[PDB]
């Protein structure tokens, strides 16, 4: 295992010396995005909870392709929110239907320590 705690404090700096495989040791889901909303890092422990296959699914536009349950004021509109400020930081619960059985989660995004990025994370409640 990463020994990184979900919603720890300082998650940004930590996250930033891990490359894909050292992201894949994490305990919790780790999904990174650009500020349009497209998949740059998705993790093992992810594609676990909702079923996609990690490679397939990088590139990806999250709000419009893979997560259109996501597209709403509730997720898509704080996130682009935090996008347009440069500054991001939320958690919240959340349910995941499409193409799966619904799944509640706890979402964790915050702004990357590296400029245009953003990083999402999840795990079940
Ligand atoms: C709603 O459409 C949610 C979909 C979803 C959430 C998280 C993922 O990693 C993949 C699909």
């Amino acid at each position: 295992m990463e020994h990184v705690a979900f919603g720890s404090e300082d998650i940004e700096n930590t996250l930033a010396k891990m490359d894909d495989g050292q992201l894949d040791g994490l305990a919790f889901g780790a999904i990174q995005l650009d500020g349009d909303g497209n998949i740059l890092q998705y993790n093992a422990a992810e594609g676990d909870i909702t079923g996609r296959d990690p490679k397939q699914v990088i590139g990806k536009n999250f709000f419009k392709d893979v997560a259109p349950c996501t597209d709403s004021p509730e997720f898509y509109g704080k996130f682009k929110e935090g996008v347009a400020s440069g500054n991001l930081n939320t958690m919240f619960e959340y349910t995941f239907d499409y193409q799966m059985t619904p799944t509640k989660v706890k979402v964790h995004m915050k702004k990357a320590l590296s400029g245009d990025s953003y990083w999402v994370f999840v795990k079940r409640v």
